[PDB]
């Protein structure tokens, strides 16, 4: 499926993101729109909290809110699980453990709906501290560059990822977010299971000066590496 998979991402692909969340019993929705250019490893997305103010800091939702847009170098083309699963797509599930705070559990369907790459997500957040860095909104509106360490999950016919997000705190401390990820294909066709490698992920967060709703403008650059 990797040959057809590759061809689905050769140009600029429209993206739709839909997130329904419940954190410590606070319900919210995020809707995101933009485009991906896998050839350049580039994402541009605009996200709206459609339900009011986001009950958690925007930066905490970045990993949850489409790794099929990663730039896989030619010599790593056999290691691109994400594109090989398209168009039928994959289920992406995470546990995100915030050090000394609560936990997100996420389940996402990533697939083509017509010519649009859609990321449809459910998030449940539990056991957050009422006056922690997250519910207290003490995280800076910024984002560090990270390596996502990918390994094959042969039993699942998919992949696992492990990484720790470093969120800058307003007092100059760092809030760690331990990510446990598994991806499983939705389709029955063959997918590529990779040798161990990483995704070099860089994220720029900005604001739309014209937008009244709680929102996040995102630009992301992602390249696969760690295989010679
Ligand atoms: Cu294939």
């Amino acid at each position: 499926g990797h040959k057809r998979g590759e061809q689905l991402f050769t140009g600029v692909v429209p993206i739709l993101v839909e997130l329904d969340g419940d954190v410590n019993g606070h319900r919210f929705s995020v809707r995101g729109e933009g485009e991906g250019d896998a050839t350049n490893g580039r994402l541009t997305l605009r996200f709206i909290c459609t339900t009011g103010r986001l009950p958690v800091p925007w930066p905490t939702l970045v990993t949850t809110l489409v790794q099929c847009f990663s730039r896989y170098p030619d010599h790593m083309r056999r290691h691109d699980f994400f594109k090989s699963a398209m168009p039928e797509g994959y289920v992406q599930e995470r546990t995100i453990s915030f050090r000394d705070d609560g936990t997100y559990r996420t389940r996402a369907v990533v697939r083509f709906e017509g010519n649009t790459l859609v990321n449809r997500i459910e998030l449940r957040g539990t056991n957050f501290r009422e006056d922690g860095n997250i519910l207290g909104h003490r995280l800076e509106y910024n984002y560090n560059s990270h390596n996502v360490y990918i390994t094959a999950d042969r039993q699942r016919n998919g992949i696992r990822a492990n990484f720790t997000i470093r969120h800058n705190v307003e007092d100059g401390s760092v809030q760690l977010a331990n990510h446990y990820q598994q991806n499983t294909p939705i389709g029955n066709g063959p997918v590529l299971l990779p040798d161990d490698h990483y995704l070099s992920t860089q994220t720029a967060l900005s604001r739309d000066p014209n937008e009244r709703r709680d929102h996040m403008v995102l630009l992301e650059f992602v390249t696969a590496a760690g295989i010679t």
